[PDB]
């Protein structure tokens, strides 16, 4: 009970590590209690990954009520202020599993974390974002109690000179603005467009991406399915002209900006579908030859083909020659995903089969060829 559990928990810190945390939950479901509190403290202070695996897994297993929240809150509150990568995001998941238990302390515990996150907003700044993102998923009600401080504090913290924050801080804006839609939009577009007028490019474009995508679910529902295999409408010409001017100018200026361009180009075209399309197609086709953007280039090209139906048919001979040249040598996991969305145009796919199958058996290929025969 005590000695054998402490030995198996030591192996989690030192595939097999997550299995011991799952086996500890299976053994704890059958059930001593004091030694598990000491065993969490033994692994905590030294290790931090194996300690989070022990604490977070036993929540929603044994039956932790009032005494368990007060103890384990102190461990999570110490990790978040300053930590390394990977350990930070696991510690933020440990908030979410504890916070969705449905106890009386949830009102106090969540609002303690949300209020302290606004003070910070770099291993400090990105931590507050991971707390706010994970609490928005797990606890929708008590996260809505501080929305006006949320939007105002984040537009100060986003524009600090960092890349790791820009990826996560827009995901906090994603988790917050989705809660507004189901139940602010002017304050997002006003403060974002002020920022555009290379640190002030790739962050603004990701913030504008949220306003295009939430306003029109038609853009995301094409993207969500292929992966498995008023406000924005008013300032459409203002947002589209600023992004197209930013994309056409910044061709080889500063990997990150080219990645955010290929995210927006299809989602802006899916909002409102020739000169905008012709400038898009020149940027997309040229990005395929270059590496880094080669994965995202076909993804944008696949989204654009479904949204823009008739006008894309002129650029079929250009795209299909690149696909016919890319496959013969055998990265290609995305190549198959976009050929399914290209049909979503029939006789040309018959010639595409003799290299497609010659690549080899992959989980992407047989997922595609099955869903290829469904639609056409």
């Amino acid at each position: 009970x005590x000695x054998x559990x402490x030995x198996x928990x030591x192996x989690x810190x030192x595939x097999x590590x997550x299995x011991x945390x799952x086996x500890x939950x299976x053994x704890x479901x059958x059930x001593x209690t004091r030694f598990y509190d000491q065993l969490n403290h033994h692994i905590f202070e030294l290790e931090r990954k194996g300690g989070i695996l022990a604490i977070a897994s036993l929540i929603g297993v044994e039956g932790g009520n009032a005494t368990r929240i007060g103890r384990f809150a102190n461990y999570l509150r110490n990790l978040l202020p300053s930590n390394d990568p990977v350990v930070m995001e696991m510690a933020s998941k440990a908030i979410g599993r504890l916070a969705m238990a449905g106890d009386t302390f949830t009102a106090e515990y969540v609002e303690f974390e949300v209020k302290r996150a606004l003070e910070w907003l770099e291993g400090r700044r990105h931590a507050a974002v991971l707390v706010l993102r994970e609490l928005a998923i797990s606890v929708p009600t008590f996260f809505f109690q501080q929305v006006q401080p949320f939007f105002d504090n984040i537009f100060v913290a986003v524009w600090d000179p960092k890349q790791a924050i820009r990826e996560g801080a827009v995901a906090a804006l994603r988790a917050c603005l989705i809660l507004t839609t189901q139940r602010w939009y002017r304050h997002t577009f006003e403060e974002a467009e002020k920022g555009f007028d290379d640190d002030r490019i790739h962050g603004a474009l990701l913030i504008l991406n949220e306003l295009v995508r939430i306003s029109s679910m038609e853009g995301e529902r094409l993207r969500e399915e292929m992966e498995e295999i008023x406000x924005x409408x008013x300032x459409x010409x203002x947002x589209x002209x600023x992004x197209x001017x930013x994309x056409x100018x910044x061709x080889x200026x500063x990997s990150l900006i080219q990645m955010t361009i290929l995210n927006l180009l299809p989602r802006l075209a899916a909002f409102r579908p020739t000169q905008y399309l012709q400038d898009t197609m020149n940027h997309v086709l040229s990005c395929v030859k270059k590496e880094k953007e080669r994965t995202a280039a076909f993804q944008a090209l696949g989204l654009l083909s479904v949204a823009v139906r008739s006008e894309f048919k002129v650029y079929l001979p250009r795209v299909l020659d690149i696909i016919r040249a890319a496959l013969p040598p055998k990265v290609d996991a995305t190549v198959f995903t976009c050929i399914s969305m290209l049909a979503r145009i029939q006789q040309d796919i018959k010639e595409l089969l003799e290299p497609m199958l010659a690549v080899g058996l992959s989980p992407a290929l047989t997922a595609v060829l099955y869903d290829l025969s469904r639609q056409i």
